[PDB]
């Protein structure tokens, strides 16, 4: 009874709207993934938080070389 | 006419006071020539060495402030 506007139809994202045993098979499945990516990315925050100083560091060295050029021009 | 005191005689500076074709051809030739001499006398006026040192530093100061910014960024991140 779906090929008619009078016959009722369903929405998008209604499986988790019921609250059955597929809505809790999916609410828990998402926590068993996005809890273990939360410590792949909590461990690599030691490195890249030092790398953003290393990039800044890189820039600093570059700018000091330019200064050096100007200082030699003056000389 | 001119071979007597009575007749009309021409003085000095009579091509510009007429304001014709030769009077306009003379004003645009004194300007298009002394425009290039405001180029060569201004380009060689930038060759003062004391200005280049001063400019060796303004730049240096600017760069040192950038470095200061980065150093503060690091301090924070650490």
């Amino acid at each position: 009874s779906s090929d008619t506007p009078e016959g009722v139809r369903s929405g998008a994202g209604a499986v988790r709207d019921a609250g059955g045993a597929f809505g809790k098979k999916e609410q828990a499945d998402e926590e068993r993934y996005f809890r273990a990516r939360a410590r792949e990315q909590l461990a690599a925050l030691k490195k890249h938080h030092e790398n953003e100083i290393s990039h800044h560091v890189k820039e600093i060295e570059r700018l000091q070389k330019e200064i050096e050029r100007h200082k030699q021009s003056i000389k």
